[PDB]
């Protein structure tokens, strides 16, 4: 079935969170929507975004290619919907900010808010890894900031650990 979403841990109303590669959650839960932590060219190559990309046999990076050809940029804090290819219906391609290179931290917010498009959503921590920022700042501004149901995504346990023991204290 789609949506199915097991093993969660139910932080707020709307914020779940569970230990696990978000692939293999795409593969198990059959989500009607994936977030990419995309960057604004859609250049999948590292991070999150080429796990997924690897994922669709490199048929997301294709049709992102075409797609910023004719389209142009995002821009960070912004998104844009493409196809989910096999991963889901639709592939939310979100653009955190890159603090590693010296983006304003301030538009996580922004980039939070393109969730709440989307009644459910699988998706990872937003600028995390290669972008950089802080991932306890990065799990308050989305309970803060998405209204929907998004279900985080973090494969790597000892953070995953970390992160609920800061939501909860």
């Amino acid at each position: 079935e789609v949506n199915s979403f097991s093993g969660y841990l139910k932080l707020t109303d709307n914020v779940y969170i569970k230990n696990a590669d978000i692939v293999e959650e795409a593969k198990k839960v059959k989500p009607t929507v994936v977030v990419n932590a995309a960057n604004v060219y859609l250049k999948h190559g590292g991070g999150v975004a080429g796990a997924l990309n690897k994922a669709t046999n490199n048929a997301m990076q294709v049709e992102s290619d075409d797609y910023i050809a004719t389209n142009g940029p995002l821009k960070v804090g912004g998104s844009c919907v493409l196809s989910g290819h096999n991963l889901a219906k639709h592939c939310l391609h979100v653009v955190g900010p890159n603090v590693n290179k010296g983006e304003d931290i301030q538009l996580l917010k922004s980039a939070y808010e393109n969730f709440n498009q989307h009644e459910v959503l699988l998706a990872p921590l937003l600028s995390a890894g290669i972008f950089g920022a802080d991932p306890i700042h990065s799990l308050r501004v989305c309970v803060d900031t998405v209204r929907t149901n998004v279900y985080l995504a973090v494969f790597d346990k000892n953070l995953y650990d970390k992160l609920v023991s800061s939501f909860l204290e």
